[PDB]
């Protein structure tokens, strides 16, 4: 197999973004191609797909000589980018062997080998879905309405109207509402084709935004008993993207 | 039942003040009057009378059109409390049914329904006592000799003289005093019309200093062998008052 | 017994320094001459020697009398000294009795008394040993490369040659190197007499380094097959030195 040199600037950033995937998948194959790196995988339920794309573009050097896919045990590769420093460079590297090598380069070079996995591969596909809302907020929104709900239920309502995106949870002894309009610094843009209404299960919604940041935009688009999609930008150019199973 | 809008600016703040009384009382009988909420309560076992009063000045839009008390699970209020952020206006609204509704005004509108129950109301009153020492102190000083304390006991003596105020606590295998005079920057005020000494429950008196803050001031009142009256102010005109029972 | 007073300014910093010897001892023996205070003691296990020097000139006031020699249980002292403030003055004192006094001065006095323990004294001496390496390193390179290994392995290899030091702990599902050159600001120094190469087991690293700061200047000397020696100094005259048994 052919080697390959990636390097990132930051590597407590890229542990978080790292780990907000691992929340719900404990393995995931890598393909790494020229362009970037990407990583589409399911959680063991199969409820909910995740989809992370890193374009060549945010990483300071990309030396990638042939396409080629790597398993990751992503609790183990977590563990080991869990030990990365602000400031310290990420050089991940593949010789000839079935091994990556994690370098941290800051006050010190410190090297990990992590042992390569094979990984199943589920022929996953991102499908065009007929969504007929989206909704651009703010990640402290979403993530403080998720909370609240939990409170309350196991199922968060979303129902977008023209004007209005509201996330409504009821369970016996307690109700909870979230209502944003565009008035609301939460919501930075709403765009509804008609009226969409739709269920999603708050423990997956939870392990979703855990690792969002609070002033992460967030999009989402949904329709009635549809997925609901969720992504947020990397460094401008990456992506990660969950799509959820609805609650019927 | 008529309905009433009450509206404080800062929502965490608030949710402060109740945890502070939340920590001895499980359930409360609040009183809203024109004039102001009141709340006065006591612990399971007696021992402590809490009464809080949040005169209507301190909020920033008070409509109530006729007196009357909600009795609220205090557990489940801090619940939905802990909720509201720093920024957030706090919003309690009664219309004609049984619940209060609690909203939290942002980034976002939040709204939860809290069921309203039914607290048997005692009798309290808090009476006039002849007092003979008054110590005013900061929080702090207050809230670390009580853990001081507690390494080595489970009672603590306060001890006032003329120009001394003493905490003091002994064990088998321990012992420490806390001392101020005028002199310390803990003491902000000492007034004794004679020597006065009583002790007090440690279990109860770090309940009662758990949530006061270490730049708050706090009033003692206290007589030999008689309760202990602890207060501290909210918001400058807002005020809560412990009344503990001795340790005899 | 002669009385002795002795004062730190600084409390919580002097609490922090007890804490990184009581890590390994549950016990101590203190020698109080008029030249400073010093410490000697091994771990339950005898694998770590610890050696506390604390001169007469960190000390805003050090009266002693006459050389004595005190015991005490670490554990119940650093209790007490976990509640001394930053700001707060610390002042150790005996009298003619068996026990310690210890009191903050800060917004109010605080005393505590501590009974004396017999310490039984091995006589211990730090003997002088023909050390082949010299290493002066960030603190925070030390701890991070414990941490780093202990995903790893229980033993910790160090290498030190003519431009770099290395540390290497390997493990069936894993493996890590941390490497220093003098081109690395996470190394300060490095003397080699010659190739040095000596492993230690890191529990007793990781108990060694948990109260050491990420800023301080560490020094360790070690030799093939012999005992690592790590230093670092308190108020730039005082000195902490751990001898650890290697791993053989």
């Amino acid at each position: 197999h052919m080697p390959f040199e990636i390097v990132f600037d930051g590597a407590k950033e890229f542990a978080d973004l790292i780990a907000t995937a691992s929340n719900l998948i404990d393995e995931a194959a890598f393909k790494i191609t020229e362009e970037g790196v990407s990583m589409r995988a399911m959680d063991p339920s199969r409820v909910v797909l995740i989809d992370l794309n890193l374009p060549e573009s945010i990483f300071s050097k990309y030396e990638v000589e042939e396409p080629e896919t790597i398993g990751i045990n992503m609790d183990h590769f977590k563990k080991i980018l869990k030990r990365g420093k602000s400031k310290d460079t990420l050089i991940l590297r593949k010789g000839d062997e079935n091994f990556l090598e994690i370098t941290f380069e800051g006050t010190a070079k410190r090297t990990f080998r992590l042992p390569l996995i094979d990984v199943e591969e589920l022929e996953l596909e991102l499908p065009e879905l007929p969504f007929t809302a989206k909704v651009v907020l703010l990640g402290e929104v979403l993530k403080e309405a998720i909370k609240d709900a939990s409170l309350v239920s196991d199922s968060l309502k979303f129902i977008a109207k023209e004007d209005e995106f509201t996330m409504k949870a009821e369970g016996e002894t307690n109700e909870v509402e979230i209502k944003l309009t565009l008035e609301d610094e939460g919501l930075l843009d709403l765009e509804v084709e008609e009226e969409t209404r739709s269920a999603y299960g708050i423990s997956y919604l939870a392990d979703m935004v855990k690792g969002i940041g609070k002033a992460d935009e967030v999009t989402l688009r949904f329709g009635t008993e549809m997925p609901l999609q969720m992504d947020y930008f990397i460094r401008d150019e990456g992506k990660l993207t969950f799509l959820l199973a609805p609650r019927v």
